[PDB]
């Protein structure tokens, strides 16, 4: 696998690069991922952080270290670093923000470190907070961003302080509550608070002694702390619909908002996850249409006993093709994929049919061939043109008839061909009759008729079997459109309900924070996220 960190989105002298070499990493990653971004300064040694967590034991941008997930087998722990973040603001700092806000969009869990305490300091050089709103992008609105935000983990390494009398989330807690009055120093104060407190969906904060003067027990165990933490409550990084991020997704992203950024516009969630669409969507096509091809090609035997027979095996592959598209797509806006399917699998429908004629006639022509072609050398020897000869070649071509309704699974053309054999033989077989002198002229009238009587009634049959098919094709076609919107209607409807769970979440978390500023008496603020949350209700 990897062995160690590989730069994943380059940061140099002002352009973010895309490391194809990442990316083809990711491309064949399978599994569904848990992304925890490590962000901060060199100097907090977030380092040593990120070789616990990758179990473990210069260019500037985002790192990633892919490895297995030590706690969830099936799934890989992706760990994103930013490196030369606040390292150089002497040389090519102009995409420092732009990396904390990819950071952000890319992972499930965000864990920001820095050195000693929460101080004016500390809070300044967390400014990248204050201009999420003005770098990211929720809909094709920063009141969505606690929806998708991973949770928020402060590392205080170094901790001096003595803190339950105080515990660490405590600490955090306190830290974050804002000040009254309206001063230009006050809002400096607040902006960075309220960013942390309503974007960010859960907060953990961990603190830690120093490593030395071996390592000290104290941080060993503090470290083990952090990563079980991490092991245990990062969740799968997912976007809106509840889709987990596997190595192709992650990929996609990345691009997507890398080139959001390169093409002078805001990375977009909204955008990233039609995107995505517009990829999977088309193989959720094919892999339907392949899943038809491959039941079709091994229940199908041409010719079939009758046309029913042919249309309930596409009735049963197709649904099961639509099942297969339907597991597997998603966002399919203007539903225009499943149309084409439909489209797809309509003309795949016909061209059975057609096929299925073709066989049946070709059976029965040569059944037809094998079954009548003595009679026919018996009649051009002449052995019916003598006294008698009508009557005997009758009752040999009734037999003949007899045998070849007794073949089995000649298909639907069984009919039509043969009678079109019949009605060629037809002056064949007057002119043995009309030649036959053992036949009164009465007794030849009477057999004229009854053959001419047995003709009509033959065309009959095969022009009411004929307005039969035309129905049994209009009827499946009615079920197939009926089908599609049986299933999508379904998925909707299971889209609707991760929906409003997913909303219900966010609308959960608002209501908590606004209470508190409510309670902390901040009115302002309180009916700001007031608002938030009718617009979130309104919607719902």
């Amino acid at each position: 696998h990897m062995t160690g960190p590989m730069c994943l989105i380059e940061n140099t002298n002002g352009r973010l690069m895309a490391n194809p070499e990442a990316l083809k990493i990711l491309s064949a990653i399978t599994q569904p991922m848990v992304v925890v971004a490590i962000v901060g300064l060199y100097r907090t040694g977030k380092s040593y952080l990120m070789n616990k967590l990758a179990g473990k034991k210069h260019t500037k941008g985002i790192w990633m270290w892919c490895v297995p997930h030590p706690k969830k087998p099936g799934h890989i722990l992706v760990l994103l670093d930013t490196e030369g973040l606040g390292d150089v603001e002497k040389g090519d700092n102009q995409n420092d923000s732009w990396i904390f806000a990819l950071a952000v969009l890319l992972s499930s869990t965000f864990v920001y470190n820095s050195i000693g305490t929460i101080n004016q300091q500390a809070m300044d050089q967390l400014y990248y907070v204050t201009e999420l709103t003005h770098r990211i992008r929720s809909k094709s609105d920063s009141a969505d961003f606690v929806s998708f935000f991973p949770d928020f983990v402060w590392t205080l390494r170094d901790f001096s302080l003595d803190l339950q009398p105080l515990t660490p989330d405590e600490y955090l807690t306190y830290s974050l509550k804002l000040k009254k009055g309206t001063s230009q120093k006050d809002e400096t104060f607040n902006l960075p608070r309220l960013c942390i407190r309503k974007f960010f969906p859960k907060k953990k904060c961990f603190v830690f002694d120093r490593p030395v003067h071996e390592l000290d027990p104290e941080f060993v165990q503090q470290v083990a702390d952090f990563c079980s933490y991490i092991f245990s409550n990062s969740k799968t990084k997912t976007l809106s619909g509840g889709i987990q991020v596997n190595g192709p997704r992650l990929e996609s992203l990345v691009l997507t908002y890398v080139n959001a950024i390169s093409s002078g516009d805001l990375p977009c969630m909204e955008n990233a996850v039609l995107a995505l669409a517009q990829i999977e969507n088309s193989a959720a096509v094919q892999k339907a249409i392949a899943h038809y091809e491959q039941q079709m090609g091994q229940k199908v035997q041409l010719p079939t006993e009758s046309l029913q027979e042919l249309l309930d095996l596409h009735r049963d592959s197709e649904r099961e093709a639509i099942e297969v598209f339907i597991r597997s797509s998603f966002k399919d806006v203007d539903h225009l994929f499943q149309k084409e399917l439909a489209a797809q699998l309509e003309k795949k429908r016909d061209d059975f049919c057609k096929q299925n004629q073709e066989a049946s006639s070709d059976r029965c022509s040569g059944l037809l061939q094998v079954i009548f072609s003595p009679l026919e050398e018996e009649v051009k020897a002449g052995i019916y043109s003598k006294p008698g000869g009508y009557r005997l070649f009758v009752q040999k071509l009734q037999d003949l008839k007899k045998k070849y309704y007794e073949e089995p699974r000649k298909g639907i053309q069984a009919e039509e061909i043969l009678q079109t054999y019949l009605k060629s033989k037809e002056s064949m077989t007057d002119a043995i009759l009309q030649t036959d002198q053992t036949l009164t002229e009465k007794e030849k009238e009477i057999e004229v008729e009854r053959v001419k009587a047995e003709s009509a009634q033959a065309s009959a049959k095969m022009l009411h079997e004929m307005q039969r098919k035309n129905e049994q094709m209009m009827e499946q076609k009615e079920r197939s459109y009926q089908e599609h919107l049986k299933q999508l209607t379904e998925k909707m409807e299971n889209d609707r309900v991760q929906l409003l769970k997913e909303q219900e979440r966010t609308l959960a978390l608002k209501l908590q924070e606004q209470e508190q500023l409510l309670k902390e008496g901040f009115q302002k603020e309180s009916r700001i996220m007031k608002n938030e949350i009718q617009d979130l209700q309104t919607k719902m």
